[PDB]
Formats: structure tokens, sequence, C-alpha cells
């Protein structure tokens, strides 16, 4: 895939897609850019597609696009 979903720590939900020159950061500072938020504060997931209870966490210069075609949430900080 080339697309990928942010889902809000508001509950919301979006869909965003990988360039290059991405990373997660910079990545999402798009996303969260539309919709007003800060990523600096947040942690950013990608959503339990193969586990419960618990979001597969990422790092703030993942690679989107090993994550690509999936669903993302972001979450509070550590």
């Amino acid at each position: 895939s080339n697309t990928i979903r942010v889902f809000l720590p508001n509950k919301q939900r979006t869909v965003v897609n990988v360039r290059n020159g991405m990373s997660l950061h910079d990545c999402l500072m798009k996303a969260l850019k539309v919709r007003g938020l800060q990523p600096e504060c947040c942690a950013v997931f990608r959503l339990l597609h193969e586990h419960k209870g618990k979001k597969a966490r990422l790092d703030w210069n993942t690679d989107a696009a090993s994550l690509i075609g999936e669903e993302l949430q972001v979450d509070f900080l550590d």
C-alpha cells in the first residue's frame, strides 16, 4: 500500500498517504497539522490488528511505509 489511517486520541480518524521524506513525526505532522494537533506530546501506534488490549507502538521516526496499508492511532505520550 501507500496509505494508512490515523486515529486521533480524540477518537477521530483520517487517512494519510506516505511519501518520500516521511517518518512518523514528519509524516503525521501532516495529519495532525491538518487537525490542529501536535505529535510532540503524543505517542503514535499502529492498531491492534493482531493483538488485544495493546496497540503496536511505534517510533516518532517510524517508517510508516512499513505500517503501510494498516491503521494507526495516536495516544498520549509516555
